[PDB]
């Protein structure tokens, strides 16, 4: 990560463009350069990038996965004074805590709404039961009810939670992360109703986030799912449409996983004072936000004073009405094996490859298998932080001509260094020095035991991967496996 810059990773979705706006401000007052990327697969390939200490300074996500990141020691702990915490809401703070501290920035609360074209359907259903025959109805006028990115579980979501389908337990004030709820007769009817759609050619089981939102935009159907982000692209096109509440389902309100959208910094970056600055007073203003919202829409923001404004728009007023209905998503490290887990047993009903029930039934399984590479590939990072130390050693004993000592051709005892999962030691010999990260045979992942990482220095510090190598490569961070 580079000193004196900024880069910013932040979803395709989200008003990056805007963001940038913000940057190129910064970089007018103070000379530092923000560079904004949006990654595809951004969520995962951070916790990836970060383990090896590279990554964007600042990570923007919905708050559920930071949790994960706080536990992986991928985040630095945000020290706002109390002046600027009052700025925001305190249901927005609480979003970002994680084991008393305080983990990432909130920026903005986001949760699905019914869109619908208001030229197709000016009066849209007030429940899930309807739209089948309405599909039929509009089918025989070349149209579609809906569609709907089927690809995500968090647009599915809402329908599986409201007749009883459950993240995880709440009980005793703790995550019970051992009661899955989906596995459930109300998830298992929510699922069913959505099968049938497919199954009744309502929906296509390959339809995607860029295919709903193309048919929208183009007035191919008359309702989608999404989120304030999505609302600028239905601006610019014909559609004169409506956000409003979810469908009912049984009679019960769809109850969407509420996000916060929020800002953490890499507990690797070099820039923590500046990231704070950027963020604080500069993106955490009237200003910046509504440079941001401009390009496409936040949400309900975390600032009291600009979503003072923002809250007399109708489309946030539905937005915070579907809010209210559903739930703020858990932090806790095991959200994205859930997500993992609801994702296959969705695809695997949708496709018809399994029964709503065994494709359930599975899930807790799933997240659990999905939970235990998390926990590998976080202490194999451990790794590459011993090893960041012993390239340093490297460089200064070269000097006495060897990849030891002060000249030996064995490695000192000073050449070697112990962690919690493994230890590390120095090797090799003449320039080509190496080290090597030794998992105990115990205590660690039983995907890791006993196997080593072999690293190759270069003379700039850059390690690669050696091919003495054994931790599995799917454990290891992707950029080193593809310099192997
Ligand atoms: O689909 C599982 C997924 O859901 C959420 O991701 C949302 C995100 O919150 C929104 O800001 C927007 O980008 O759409 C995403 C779904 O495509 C969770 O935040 C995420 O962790 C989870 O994997
Ligand atoms: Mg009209
Ligand atoms: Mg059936």
């Amino acid at each position: 990560i580079e000193e004196g810059k900024l880069v910013i990773w932040i979803n395709g979705d989200k008003g990056y463009n805007g963001l940038a706006e913000v940057g190129k401000k910064f970089e007018k007052d103070t000379g530092i350069k923000v560079t904004v990327e949006h990654p595809d697969k951004l969520e995962e390939k951070f916790p990836q990038v970060a383990a090896t200490g590279d990554g964007p300074d600042i990570i923007f996500w919905a708050h559920d996965r930071f949790g994960g990141y706080a536990q992986s020691g991928l985040l630095a702990e945000i020290t706002p004074d109390k002046a600027f915490q009052a700025a925001l809401y305190p249901f927005t703070w609480d979003a970002v805590r994680y084991n008393g501290k305080l983990i990432a920035y909130p920026i903005a609360v986001e949760a699905l709404s019914l869109i619908y074209n208001k030229d197709l359907l000016p009066n849209p259903p007030k429940t899930w039961e309807e739209i089948p025959a309405l599909d039929k109805e509009l089918k025989a006028k070349g149209k579609s009810a809906l569609m709907f990115n089927l690809q995500e579980p968090y647009f599915t979501w809402p329908l599986i939670a409201a007749d009883g389908g459950y993240a995880f337990k709440y009980e005793n004030g703790k995550y019970d992360i051992k009661d899955v709820g989906v596995d459930n007769a109300g998830a298992k009817a929510g699922l069913t109703f959505l099968v049938d759609l497919i199954k009744n050619k309502h929906m296509n089981a390959d339809t995607d986030y860029s295919i709903a939102e193309a048919a929208f935009n183009k007035g191919e159907t008359a309702m989608t799912i999404n989120g304030p982000w999505a609302w600028s692209n239905i601006d610019t096109s014909k559609v004169n449409y409506g956000v409003t509440v979810l469908p009912t389902f049984k009679g019960q309100p769809s109850k969407p996983f509420v996000g916060v959208l929020s800002a953490g910094i890499n507990a690797a970056s070099p820039n923590k004072e500046l990231a704070k600055e950027f963020l604080e007073n500069y993106l955490l203003t009237d200003e910046g936000l509504e440079a941001v919202n401009k390009d496409k829409p936040l949400g309900a923001v975390a600032l009291k004073s600009y979503e003072e404004e923002l809250a007399k728009d109708p489309r946030i007023a539905a937005t915070m009405e579907n809010a209210q209905k559903g739930e703020i998503m858990p932090n806790i490290p095991q959200m994205s094996a859930f997500w993992y887990a609801v994702r296959t047993a969705v695809i695997n009903a949708a496709s018809g490859r399994q029964t709503v029930d065994e494709a359930l039934k599975d899930a807790q399984t799933n997240a659990a298998a999905a939970y235990q590479n998390y926990i590998a590939k976080s202490q194999a990072s451990e790794a590459f932080t011993l090893a960041d130390g012993l390239k340093t050693t490297i460089n200064t004993n070269l000097q006495a001509g060897t990849c030891f000592a002060g000249g030996a051709t064995a490695v000192t005892a000073a050449d070697k260094v112990s962690g919690k999962y493994g230890d590390a030691e120095i090797g090799g010999t003449a320039p080509n020095c190496t080290i090597t990260y030794t998992f105990k045979s115990s205590g660690v992942s039983n995907k890791l035991t006993s196997t080593k990482i072999v690293m190759n220095v270069s003379e700039t510090g850059i390690l690669t991967k050696n091919s003495g190598t054994d931790t599995p490569v799917e454990l290891l961070p992707q950029s080193f496996v593809a310099s192997g």
